[PDB]
């Protein structure tokens, strides 16, 4: 009802098509005494209308927010499933390849020590799943016992009761060391990465449940439907206006920025540790190759030991493609918590525009990101001394996981 008409027709139709009584709409433009939210002036909105539209806009913002969150959560979840499943498959496939090829290559050497290898793979598996062990001692034990058994089997003629320190003549060659280093780096790398994906996923899932405040509700009502109430339903909110409003509403969520970026940075970094620097494939799916090399070494050092007294890394593999895609997706969503207002405004709510008093230009500067930066926010009045607890706990989770990944990166 501008341009020389006070008829509330369009406000009536819009308010009605939104599932509210058409009877509640005043026939013509009335006095605005009653308005709790919209600036007091001549309006087509009654109390019931204002409240209803407030509820509507609030619910709409909620829907948008949880939709975006749902997208992000879906992405992280699919990433998690993909990487976990692929690491497990690499290990399992290594084991199957060993079981299938070793009897031909080594015969009784392998077949009478199969449980040793199976046990080693089970230990590696437990180690990946997070059970608290480490490979140095486990592999050391493995190689000790394996050397014992293999030496016994090589020499049925001599009965050998017990303490063979002839080792570190390196009967198995360099393979035990290579396996030690590579497995130590790669498996904790993989585990920490997967753990990081899990943590990010849980953080998003939990943050999504943080409710919008009353201040935010009123500011959003003012942002969206106060244009309708003040006689300009065709008017749409100014981008910077919308952005200040949402920055006011989503300050707590925006406080996750620093630690989210830290976590995602360390997660991008840790993927490098999946491989070595020598142009060799990942040990996570090629343990059997090093085992086989160790056994070959032992065989061709059988005489010498007796003393009584790794295929090149493919240009592209599954893991590498997965890592590229993952790094793309993670670099893409590192800005999430502060990009929320911009994207939510750009997509849905937001060239002469509604500044919240009237149609026109919106002067005020866009606020910075984060709770503290909203102390002066003109559109939303936010108390900065009252942070949300859920957000804080999630930030702690991000801190912890990040530390885990930095340590994992170092070792
Ligand atoms: C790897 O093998 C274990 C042991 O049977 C199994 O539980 C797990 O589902 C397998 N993972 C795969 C096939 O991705
Ligand atoms: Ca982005
Ligand atoms: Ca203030």
């Amino acid at each position: 009802p501008a341009s020389k008409s006070r008829s509330c027709g369009e406000v009536r139709q819009i308010y009605g098509a939104k599932g509210f009584s058409l009877s509640d709409v005043p026939q013509a433009e009335i006095s605005g005494e009653h308005l709790r939210i919209c600036p007091q002036g001549y309006t087509c909105c009654t109390s019931e209308m204002e409240e209803n539209l407030a509820n509507r806009s609030h619910a709409e913002l909620e829907t948008a927010l949880r939709d975006s969150s749902r997208v992000l959560q879906a992405m992280l979840a699919t990433q998690l499933r993909s990487f976990d499943d692929h690491f497990q498959h690499l290990l399992n496939d290594s084991e199957r390849t060993l079981q299938a090829t070793f009897p031909g290559a080594f015969g009784e050497l392998y077949t009478q020590n199969a449980r040793a290898f199976r046990d080693l793979y089970s230990e590696l598996r437990l180690y990946y799943r997070g059970a608290n062990l480490h490979l140095e001692e486990t592999l050391a034990e493995f190689w000790a016992r394996l050397l014992e058994r293999l030496f016994k089997q090589l020499h049925p003629q001599l009965l050998l009761p017990d303490g063979k320190q002839a080792e570190a003549l390196r009967p198995f060659g360099e393979a035990p060391r290579e396996l030690r280093l590579r497995a130590t780096r790669a498996f904790v790398a993989a585990r920490s990465f997967v753990q990081g994906l899990g943590v990010a996923s849980d953080v998003v899932r939990k943050v999504a449940q943080v409710p919008l405040g009353p201040e935010c509700s009123r500011a959003v009502m003012k942002l969206v439907y106060c244009a309708h109430c003040l006689g300009v339903p065709g008017a749409r909110p100014c981008p910077d206006y919308c952005r200040n409003v949402l920055k006011g509403c989503l300050a707590n969520q925006a406080d996750l920025d620093a630690e989210w970026r830290n976590l995602l940075d360390s997660m991008v970094l840790i993927t490098d540790k999946f491989w070595g620097t020598s142009g060799v494939e990942s040990v996570i799916g090629s343990v059997h190759t090093w085992l086989a090399e160790a056994i070959n070494a032992l065989q061709d050092n059988r005489d010498t030991l007796t003393a009584k007294v790794p295929r090149e890394r493919p240009p592209s593999g599954t893991l590498e493609k997965l890592v590229s895609e993952a790094k793309a997706q993670l670099r893409d969503v590192q800005d999430f918590w502060i990009s929320l207002p911009g994207t939510l405004c750009s997509e849905k709510m937001a060239d002469r525009c509604w500044n919240g008093m009237a149609r026109g230009r919106y002067l005020p500067e866009v606020m910075g990101d984060g709770l503290a930066n909203q102390i002066n926010n003109p559109e939303v009045e936010v108390d900065i001394t009252k942070p949300d607890m859920t957000i804080r706990q999630q930030i702690m989770q991000l801190k912890i996981m990040t530390n885990r990944l930095r340590s994992a990166y170092n070792g």
